[PDB]
């Protein structure tokens, strides 16, 4: 027993993990197959994030100007193309250690791991989702551009983002892995809104089911309600709106469990109404939301 | 900037971790070189763990008893002996991805990376503090034993942890990997006191200057105070005695942030008398203290 914050274990994504210069700067790139994958502004100065030209700023760079090293190999870029926001450099050598792999564009609300890496050396690995206003919090020192975000499904890596920007607010932005921003940000060194967060409603609910599985049931009631009645709750709280779609993604934790979704869902109202009372659920003093159904399930099953 | 409750990268570690099987138990090993290293427990029943003669139980077991297998390649076990808790499995084969390593014992309020594992096959990975009393408050089901706990510097992986135990009160407690279990407790399915556990003061200082660093600064006041001051508000709120040995390796911390140790603890101070007023620290609304100076300078400086 126990719930923890879980990564998926890294070592495959590190097997990946490339340092990528392009004149004065460098960052991390990602070696897959023939490709590395690397953020576009890897061909900026500091100067040039103000209002660069990525087309124009590209067209004065040839292979020769990428310098690709895996750890002590050196790489030979053989071409280069830029798709939305990343650089894909052809190279003449297929990483022998590329995991089956896939490329995919999360939703806001999904979990993924991130391999925090400098100079395309890895540095740590942590959980975390992406928010509903697509952003994520996470932990990006200069250089930590390129670092990854991953999903893992038996032997089979997901792929799902590249990080790319911190934004003056302190919250961090990238792209999926062929190139498209998540949200409306750009990669620009100036300022850009992310808009209004919530808090992710379906996540919490998890959550509480995973609390009840772990022994923590103080916050169980005597009360229900209904989708309607929650959602003015959730919306007066600043929660997502809870849909059918999210109650038949909890059905498996409400079976388990036996208590049924519109019950948890009164619980929830409750905590957020009258606060947790100087108690704590799972060792947290606020409502977690970045553990999704999926991720609880698969922490309870092993 | 950000700062996350990181785990090491946990690549090196994947490539050590095999499945053992001694009759009808199986459980996770740890390949290094030519030796595989497993809780002793193994060669226990269900029943055998009430009260086992691990001596006895060992005689009626030779090498061809225990089944090691890392991955799909099966390992030959030609010796066996058994160190304090654990089982040293002597293979013919040395596990070609061996990383550089120590075995190392930490102390109470350190913190390391635990790779959870079941059947041999990594499930994630998540960063913990070894508790004042000697016990961990882990993620592990069945058959997660023998999954290991590390720290990395550099290329040298330093393991300090092996898991063996679930206290009936759903905390987690194990060895070094010399098979020594850290606190008072051993390997049979009794009830077990963990004693009384204390919050690891030097730990939530670090955490303060990890927050002070990344702008959560509301928690400073106007007040200092003396170590003899603070320990008598340390002893009320059950928090390990502040040192001078404490009050120096947060050294660089004060240095770089400009805020003086005993500075910082009259914010401490008044942080525990007060509370923290619905506000959060680092999105946390408790006081963390599961971050060692030594990972915070980690995190903010890459």
């Amino acid at each position: 027993s126990g719930f923890r914050k879980m990564a998926f274990p890294s070592g495959k994504v590190e097997g990946c993990m490339v340092q990528v210069t392009c004149g004065t700067t460098t960052l991390n790139g990602l070696w897959l197959d023939d490709v590395v994958y690397c953020p576009r502004h890897v061909i900026c100065t500091s100067e040039d994030m103000l209002n660069p030209n990525y087309e124009d700023l590209l067209i004065r760079k040839s292979n020769h100007n990428f310098l690709v090293q895996a750890g002590n190999v050196q790489l030979r870029v053989i071409g280069h193309s830029m798709q939305n926001c990343v650089l894909k450099l052809k190279v003449d050598t297929a990483n022998p250690k590329t995991p089956k792999y896939k490329f995919v564009r999360i939703q806001p609300g999904q979990t993924f791991s991130v391999l925090a890496c400098y100079n395309g050396s890895p540095s740590g690995v942590y959980q975390c989702a992406m928010r509903p206003n697509f952003t994520i919090k996470g932990s990006f020192l200069n250089g930590s551009c390129g670092s990854v975000g991953f999903n893992i499904d038996y032997d089979c890596v997901s792929f799902c983002y590249m990080h790319h920007m911190e934004l003056p607010t302190g919250v961090h932005a990238g792209t999926d892995l062929e190139g498209n921003f998540y949200g409306p940000f750009v990669d620009r060194q100036i300022a850009q809104a992310a808009g209004t967060d919530t808090t992710i409603t379906v996540n919490v609910l998890a959550w509480l089911y995973a609390a009840v599985i772990n022994g923590d049931r103080w916050f169980l009631n005597r009360f229900t309600t209904t989708l309607n009645d929650f959602n003015l709750v959730a919306m007066k709280y600043n929660y997502e709106p809870l849909t059918q779609d999210h109650v038949d993604i909890l059905g498996p934790l409400s079976a388990q469990t036996g208590i049924a979704v519109l019950d948890m869902c009164a619980s929830l109202k409750e905590l957020l109404q009258n606060g947790m009372n100087g108690r704590t659920i799972l060792g947290s003093a606020l409502l977690e939301d970045e553990f999704t159904p999926f991720d609880v399930v698969r922490q309870c099953s092993g």
